[PDB]
């Protein structure tokens, strides 16, 4: 079982990153004090496993092994190690269905890490990248830009990675920029996910 | 068969730690923005409260934003909003938990300012947020110069005195109409707003409006801690 130590060393490698995170979180708390703002509070998190995909050919959903008896709620965010995966759309008592962010009925408010541009990112089917709202011609948004949740829908906590801009194209005829972004989370062959609750 | 059981615990541990590290990029930028706002040159008797723009009012005819503070937080109509670099605008409509803010580059926004160099006082009006501010037409014999720094005069009873507003960007004599046309570039960024400070001024209950000299000295004091 080489997998035991492969996991152990990947965990060891996270330490310098985790220490750096600690410093950022402490500084953030100091800054929010000085500016009279309430401190950030950690989310509560719960590991969940994908049982199956919904074999609906027109919707991209998976079933997870947690439900109302575990406190799952409609609209609750779901993430993986690499980023946002989706949200809970239907809760049974032991299981729940999660709509994936690349589903065409899924839309998420996001922000560009680099320069704070805010825009909705909508799914277009999990065969394609996410589609941002059309932006003005002179918008400074770049392939490679990291898109994180803005929280402005009151649904997702602000700051989790969603996607990396993959395409920025000017439509000279119609005078706007067309932007697509590729999710950072793997959205195929899912196993373990995290449900998040904001603190109360 | 605890060996496999241990590796599921390890993978779960790794999932949780990775989910923590996902926040790193956000904290880097967030701490940066908050540290900038901390540079705001406030006076001792002045209170501040950070607030977040939670959207821009979709209107091609008005440059307004919505912020995440309201009457519950002590926000009042006509209250200034600032960045560390300049006046951003003022609260025009207060709800319970949110408020609407008029940016100083909106055509319906004007505020009285004072030239730092020589104490000249004049109204600076917005001309739409694609353009610089417009000073009101002045006599041809006005010594205002490109590069002059404009700060709040407080003459409207709205804005604490001596805070940066703009830098004069164009001075042009229209010899036919016989006045000086002057534009000024706001010193605060007015695009892609995120964090701002709501500002409460010090109480001056019966006090007379500040003299040009007092405003100049307050302005220089603010600029010394920048
Ligand atoms: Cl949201
Ligand atoms: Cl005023």
């Amino acid at each position: 079982e080489l997998e035991n130590r492969a996991l152990r060393q990947e965990l060891l490698l996270k330490n310098s990153e985790l220490l750096m995170l600690g410093q950022y979180k402490q500084e953030n708390a100091r800054l929010r004090e000085l500016l009279g703002s309430p401190l950030r509070q950690d989310e509560q998190k719960m590991v969940t496993q994908v049982i199956s995909t919904v074999n609906d050919p027109y919707s991209d959903q998976v079933v997870i092994d947690k439900g109302s008896v575990n406190g799952v709620y409609e609209g609750q965010p779901v993430i993986s190690d690499k980023g946002v995966v989706g949200q809970v759309v239907a809760v049974a008592k032991l299981t729940s269905r999660v709509l994936l962010i690349c589903d065409a009925t899924h839309a998420l408010p996001i922000q560009v890490l680099r320069n704070d541009i805010r825009v909705i990112a909508a799914g277009n089917g999990c065969t394609d990248d996410l589609q941002l709202e059309h932006l003005p011609a002179n918008t400074d948004i770049r392939v490679g830009d990291v898109l994180v949740t803005s929280g402005l829908g009151g649904r997702f906590p602000e700051g989790y990675p969603v996607a990396v801009v993959s395409s920025v194209k000017l439509d000279t005829q119609r005078a706007y920029t067309v932007i697509q972004a590729r999710p950072t989370a793997g959205l195929q062959r899912l196993r373990y996910l995290l449900l998040l609750w904001g603190a109360d």
